[PDB]
């Protein structure tokens, strides 16, 4: 058996993977699906995951800082955007640019991951200080554990705004874009994945997930693949 835990924006894609690596080697692939923060301090408290994939370095350097995973077993995986979604029926087409008017622009809440602690949250709070726009957005947001329980709050039209990856954008019938952040708001969007436990099953799996096999699915779903 090997046991994978994934940022939540990872759900579909590692879905499909675990299901092909289940057809083809007779092992069992449990999975995981959380806000990276979560997953990483459930493996600092002792869960047995086996491979580890965050939706940015911080949360994978905090487990190489408590000596959980080698710098030598991690790799930069992922690439992703962060965009502005609406629920369908309420389109909207706002510029992630200084020039626009938060106020104007974003007139009920905000819904997006905690921007202290989940990578998407992060993320959009570095782009909205690079923007000038932290104290006229901050009050407006209502902030969630992972990217899909935002993007469901979306979906279900109980936010009229949200912030999440390109990727969870194109998943969900029930959401359209309204705005692509520029990528110099924002660090790059990485997913590093980490061979968290050493062992036969769980190196053939970590190697698994950067074959040529997994690069079409991930394709499939819009991450880019990184070099
Ligand atoms: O860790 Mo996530 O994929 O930003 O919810």
């Amino acid at each position: 058996s090997v046991t994978v835990y994934a940022a939540a924006s990872l759900t579909n894609a590692i879905n499909d993977l675990e299901k092909i690596y289940e057809k083809q080697n007779k092992v069992e692939v449990k999975t995981s699906y959380a806000g990276s923060s979560t997953l990483a301090k459930q493996i600092e408290a002792g869960a047995p995951a086996d491979i580890f994939i965050s939706a940015d370095t911080q949360w994978m350097d905090y487990l190489q800082n408590k000596k959980l995973v080698a710098a030598n077993d991690r790799i930069n995986l992922l690439g992703n955007r962060l965009v502005l979604i609406t629920p369908k029926g309420q389109s909207l087409n706002i510029k992630l640019d200084k020039a626009t008017d938060p106020n104007k622009v974003f007139t009920g809440k905000i819904c997006t991951g905690d921007t202290k602690s989940v990578p998407v949250g992060k993320y959009a709070k570095q782009a909205f200080t690079n923007l000038g726009w932290w104290n006229r957005i901050e009050p407006k947001l209502v902030e969630t554990e992972d990217v899909r329980v935002a993007l469901n709050f979306v979906a279900r039209g109980e936010c009229q705004v949200g912030i999440v990856y390109a990727t969870d954008a194109a998943i969900s019938k029930d959401v359209k874009v309204a705005g692509i952040f520029p990528e110099n708001t924002h660090s790059p969007i990485i997913y590093p994945l980490g061979l968290i436990k050493k062992n036969s099953n769980s190196a053939k799996f970590y190697q698994f997930l950067q074959s040529n096999q997994a690069k079409a699915v991930f394709k499939k779903y819009g991450f880019s693949m990184l070099a």
